């Protein structure tokens, strides 16, 4: 029945560079969506901080872009998603999306030994998060969960192309090689920048699983379910990136990975 | 974080039968969940009625269901889908899904050279329902809809498999085979009996959305959304069917399309 068009921007949120995969994702998917990003680099790691500041901080971003006027926020970090997504999702008047569970959802259709693999910092590692959630839905799944120390350094060194990647990935991945693995969750926001060499050392029989991808499908449904999209009239007409550290190193690394042309990015405080 | 276990069932409401196929994809996508069907096959057809009337019968199956414990529910037909939506999500406390937006979705991804077609009951097609939300979100597609008038009639008397079946579809559907169509939405929810036909007389390079299909691929992600999941532990303990008119014709139906066990069947008043 009533469809209403909302050119308000999608918001979505992170601890540093790693969401920028997530934003790639929504530009290809939601051609005709707004878009609001905020990289917490200053305070970037979060992962090695305790649950009140990585909740605190993220509450600050959160903030910041609901000023800013977005209708639907995205957490594009695993940290703030493990820690802070219900506590937002609950206390927000608009749809909050957290990256893991739309990833484990998808790879769990995708298997077809059950053999799943996940691999990401060694803190996602740590926390379960995603073997809890795949066996949450399929519990006889056989899930192998390897922490991946050097691939963040590679991709945020801008070197996701060169031999010290391709040698870093491979013995890294090496274990994971020869399990039977079908169906690997690529469980960090930085990974897809070595997807081709994570493919190549993986074979080609295994499939793998972008979790911000995946969560970028989501809210494509959720934009129906909520009515909230904006119409292809209208089309995207705003892109912009905020930081709390180096706005030049931030451009020059968003620029890169994105892959497009000259991209907004702004200095902010929280 | 925090996981809910529900195991409330998912509530499917319709006019008639056509919604045994939705329900029919709820069993295979989500083998864990509890299910209740309601069919107003009393009150049926909904199509020639007045949306006043559409709406309060609707109202009255959503009542119905809400009573029996429900804590999500599908309009599984076009008709109330069309008129009673959005009436009925905005004012339950429960996610209330309807089968127009997630085929239309799914037809816009699936497309290559924007022709897309969608066959329905002439109400439907001359609602322009699905017309309207291909458009609004890619306004470059060139949807060609087709009325077919004793589609419904053909699986209703369960002879989609028979001689009358491929002599009605193949005429019916001819004009359709000329347009270099690529994409064909099966716009209502009794024509997935009619598919391996619909395909053959479409030739495979046409792709076949099942709308009550795509509905079911929300559904999953609304029970994360929403944290309202079963659990497999659980897995599937329910399944209630319940008709207004003859539960007879409607068991004997049911268990055709379902092509399974013994159903359970009541007849029920509104």
């Amino acid at each position: 029945m009533i469809r209403l068009t909302d050119n308000r921007p999608i918001g979505f949120i992170d601890s540093g560079v790693g969401g920028l995969t997530v934003v790639k994702e929504a530009l290809k998917q939601l051609p005709n969506e707004n878009i609001l990003f905020v990289g917490d680099t200053a305070r970037c790691p979060y992962g090695p901080r305790p649950a009140e500041q990585v909740i605190q901080y993220t509450w600050e971003m959160t903030d910041y872009l609901v000023e800013q006027g977005i209708k639907m926020l995205v957490i594009a970090c695993n940290t703030a998603t493990a820690v802070a997504l219900e506590e937002i999702k609950a206390a927000l008047s608009i749809p909050v999306i957290g990256v893991i569970l739309p990833g484990t959802r998808a790879a769990v259709k995708k298997t077809q030994n059950k053999q799943v693999g996940i691999i990401g910092t060694i803190g996602t590692v740590k926390s379960q998060a995603y073997e809890k959630a795949l066996k949450e839905k399929v519990p006889e799944l056989t899930v192998t969960s390897l922490a991946c120390p050097k691939f963040v350094s590679v991709v945020e060194s801008n070197e996701y192309h060169s031999s010290v990647a391709k040698k870093i990935v491979a013995e890294t991945l090496a274990p994971l090689t020869t399990k039977k693995i079908d169906t690997l969750i690529l469980g960090c926001t930085h990974y897809p920048l070595l997807r081709p060499i994570i493919q190549n050392v993986m074979g080609e029989n295994v499939q793998l699983i972008d979790s911000g991808a995946e969560t970028v499908g989501e809210v494509s449904m959720l934009l129906d379910y909520f009515n909230l999209s904006n119409s292809p009239q209208n089309g995207r007409t705003l892109c912009q990136f905020y930081t709390t550290g180096s706005a030049k190193l931030f451009e020059e690394i968003a620029e890169d990975w994105l892959g497009i042309g000259h991209l907004n990015v702004e200095h902010i405080e929280l």
